[PDB]
């Protein structure tokens, strides 16, 4: 069971900080019990009410006012999940997630890892499926924004890992596709270098989905403008926090800013 | 297996009739061996060349110049399949199949049937899938235009059977959905009455797919204008001929007209 405690006032409660209040009301918390079963997940603030929701892994640092996410162990996660399952294909509906993030001591996080991946995912666009119930879910996110230890000798960069078709390539429903060209790592994904991650400094990310486009700005500069016509049928949603693709360590992300905005016109 | 012959000149060869040449060049023939096993199907004119393709089940009546499709037995078929796998969701791309059809003595065709369906399908909009290879095919056609013996005491009408979502509701990939509300017959399909089939007279059908609409005109009159936004990701295609959903008899359709036209602009 995941617990809540502000450690006698040491930890700030996220719902008490105006800069995070709106995104919190628009979301729920999906967090693993670090010492529970593999890949486990608990849900809180199902209604968007984060009042009282705080613990050692999810809090606001009272001095910096950063929203802090932590999690230990491979495949465990700690994320705010924005509730809207939005269409990505319409010209008059644009959905934006804006963040300023610093990943804390990621090389140390990964010291004892033997993962071949060695990534921390801190922003994501997932699909729900064809409908709000998750029918025909595709078990691949549209986007993962990650800190990656070593990508063919390029060390400590941020990357956007973009799923570049709508094909199921793993699991029970991917058996017919997994060995085809469309499921090869270099075909099913397009990767964008978002730059070397800086030390002791936050980096701004702005992700806009809509009008058949996935747009990513980094520190105010447009780096990704990717056509996602192929994803048109999939209702999609934002997550932010940490998700571990490395073993035997704890990740830690500090968000100086986390915002969500829907721009629906006409 | 399927053999070709004009019966010493008695049968007209479809490729020799100018009014059918264009649709044929744009299609292939998918036809069953009438004596073979349920569901069997053979393929001819893979390149659109129908020269020499004629037999007692697929011919032009030399007197009337009707293109004749016949087939006997349950779940056997005899259809031209138009090659283009088109998008249905774009405003500047519309795809039209136009036919004038007469179903010959269908009550006699079904005289010995024990099928609960008792339908002859003679026009169809199918999906290929997400791509030309058929990835993630949905095993349900978007549309079937049929002659139906009896639908809730309404006898001998034409119907448009329209699949009203993009959900797989049967087969190995439908197990998770098949018992849900979205797969119930009354939800998964919308049925339109296209009128009582006339005696000894052809009926015109014009099917237009594109711009997120499925339109059906019957003798010029717009009877179906259905929003197909839900099908947007599925590349789709036309078939025309006969497909039997009844047992122990022979279907026969006479097409005075069969045309295909793509209206692609910018
Ligand atoms: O397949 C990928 O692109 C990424 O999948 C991730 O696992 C998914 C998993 O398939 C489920 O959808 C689950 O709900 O979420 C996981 C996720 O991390 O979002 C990871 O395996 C990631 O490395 C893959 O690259």
């Amino acid at each position: 069971n995941v617990q809540f405690s502000n450690q006698d006032g040491a930890l700030g409660e996220p719902a008490n900080y105006t800069q995070f209040q709106h995104v919190l009301t628009e979301s729920e918390l999906q967090i693993s019990d670090a010492e529970g079963k593999k890949g486990n997940k608990e849900y809180f603030a199902l209604d968007g009410n984060f009042t009282g929701i705080v613990n050692q892994y999810f809090y606001v640092d009272k001095k910096s006012e950063a929203l802090v996410f932590k999690m230990k162990n491979d495949h465990l996660r700690n994320e705010v999940r924005v509730h809207k399952n939005f269409r990505t294909d319409l010209p008059n509906k644009l959905y934006t997630l804006s963040a300023e993030v610093e990943i804390i001591d990621p090389v140390a996080s990964m010291k004892n890892s033997n993962s071949k991946q060695n990534e921390i995912t801190f922003l994501q666009v997932a699909n729900k499926g064809l409908d709000n119930q998750g029918t025909h879910n595709v078990p691949h996110p549209l986007l993962r924004v990650v800190w990656k230890e070593d990508a063919n000798s390029v060390k400590g960069h941020f990357w956007a890992m973009v799923k570049n078709n709508a094909v199921i390539c793993k699991g029970s429903f991917g058996k017919k596709n997994k060995d085809k060209e469309m499921c090869k790592a270099d075909v099913a994904y397009k990767k964008y270098d978002l730059g070397k991650a800086p030390l002791n400094k936050a980096t701004a990310f702005d992700i806009t989905v809509g009008n058949k486009q996935l747009i990513i700005d980094v520190d105010g500069k447009r780096l990704v403008e990717h056509d996602i016509d192929y994803w048109r049928h999939l209702l999609s949603y934002f997550k932010a926090g940490v998700a571990n693709q490395f073993t035997n360590g704890m990740s830690e992300a500090h968000f100086n800013k986390l915002e969500y905005k829907a721009l629906e016109t006409k």
